């Protein structure tokens, strides 16, 4: 493989450094081809006021319910708006519109209050009781609260994307506030800095869809070199394993020969790899 | 490398399964060369009453102190009672029964002698642990529930300790006793983890004592005679790792490499949060 490299097994970290921002940070400057060897908390020296750090948050879908209208409809809870009012993924959704009533039990029903621009259904449960409803149904970890506070003091902004995990089945969500911030950051001429490869795949997926105010969906996107990044200007990520698809994505972002040179230097300098290891910033 | 195998990166686990004993368990029977594919909680089906599971517990040394009699380093190892500790003392030849050592104006110690494991027993003055402290994964597959069932079946448990650059093992009196008793009954000493293996096979090569504390330099690779360990529970190790060499010594190299190739084929999860192997 073009993405194979020799990784001494002892460099795969079993536990993280403490504090988390005392991990190593290799910085790659793509246009100049400069590589630097830093510590994570020094990431602030690369960020300017107005840059946007986008983080992914992975959430387990807190209930899956089957209902009847009498078609048999699946309901997946995505986002709570209020006790007993949730944005939901409803399948088959073509059936469900404002006013549609859905019965789960003798003890639980729901009325559709509307449809999101993202394709979800806003459902009000009867009764509005989340406990009943539930009954019926790592790159970011280098950032410490102290670092996040320093960054915000410098004028760096934050946004989040979400990965909703069903259980196999994963839905991304890019909420309205994140869509607005991405657009504002671009307008200001600042950088969208993705934190983690999950964030990258979500953002490059929505960059290729028609414009919406908010997005929810599934992504199949496979990123492999050469690839044009439409939304992501910079990337914080871990050191990935030989032949991994994550290494292929980062190679597309940084340039294959450059990232392979960087990984050979990381092994030589005894960086730690994988989920509890060190980090890379690609600018 | 004789210890290389192709491991798809996606098989290296980032997180453990829950509950812990729902991970896969591959079982290797050395004499018959049989290989089975089980779940961890089923390990009880391979253990009999009187078998001994030996687990390693890692403990950070709870105080490191410098004293003068001049210049002495003191590492706390084991509390006998309040203010009386088995200690590692460096340099040790200079500390004998009756040696006094001052840490501060606030804290002194006297050496009461040496135990059978060679550690120095220090009585501190005052006898006050808080003051003294001021001045200075294979086993995770087991759940509390499984442990309870194993104990109800008559399987016994013992501990070895690793006191932590710079690591000292301890095999306490109660473990030495159970090792011997187990052997006397003709039951199996079952090592949980390669750390346990290294400790037990170290002390097996030493003059007999009732308790041990020391540093191990033992490096296990094929062929090796296991003098204490009758069976092993361990994770799936990475290509070319020294841990894989150790397990190849325990299982036999060709047998273990066949097992690992089958593990990949069946998409077992590898490394510290992955599945497990029992070698009998």
């Amino acid at each position: 493989s073009e993405f194979d490299y020799e990784l001494p097994p002892e460099l795969i970290a079993q536990e993280p450094v403490e504090p988390r921002d005392a991990s190593r940070l290799m910085v790659l400057h793509r246009k100049t081809q400069r590589i630097e060897h830093r510590i994570f908390r020094e990431i602030i020296e690369y960020l300017e006021p107005g840059d946007l750090l986008v983080l992914n948050v992975s959430k387990v879908i807190p209930a899956r319910l089957y209902a009847r209208k009498g078609a048999s409809i699946e309901i997946l809870l995505i986002e709570r708006l209020e006790e007993g009012i949730w944005k939901c993924l409803v399948r088959p959704g073509q059936k469900v519109k404002k006013g549609t009533e859905l019965v789960i039990d003798e003890d639980l029903s729901a009325v559709c209050l509307g449809r999101g621009e993202d394709g979800t259904r806003i459902l009000k449960f009867q009764p509005q009781d989340d406990r009943l409803i539930f009954e019926k149904g790592t790159a970011g970890l280098h950032f410490t609260p102290e670092l996040i506070e320093k960054l915000k003091k410098k004028g760096v902004q934050f946004a989040e994307v979400v990965l909703h995990v069903g259980i196999h089945e994963e839905f991304y969500q890019v909420p309205k506030e994140t869509v607005r911030k991405l657009r504002e950051t671009r307008e200001r001429g600042n950088r969208i800095v993705a934190v983690g490869t999950t964030t990258v795949r979500t953002l490059e997926t929505i960059a290729r869809l028609p414009e919406q105010e908010e997005y929810v969906g599934k992504t199949d996107l496979f990123i492999y070199p050469p690839f044009e990044f439409k939304l992501v200007d910079a990337l914080v990520t871990n050191f990935h394993l030989p032949r991994s698809t994550l290494l292929m994505l980062v190679a597309a972002f940084a340039g294959k020969d450059f990232v392979m040179e960087a990984y050979r230097e990381a092994v030589k300098r005894r960086y730690r790899f994988f989920s509890f290891g060190d980090a890379m910033l690609i600018l």
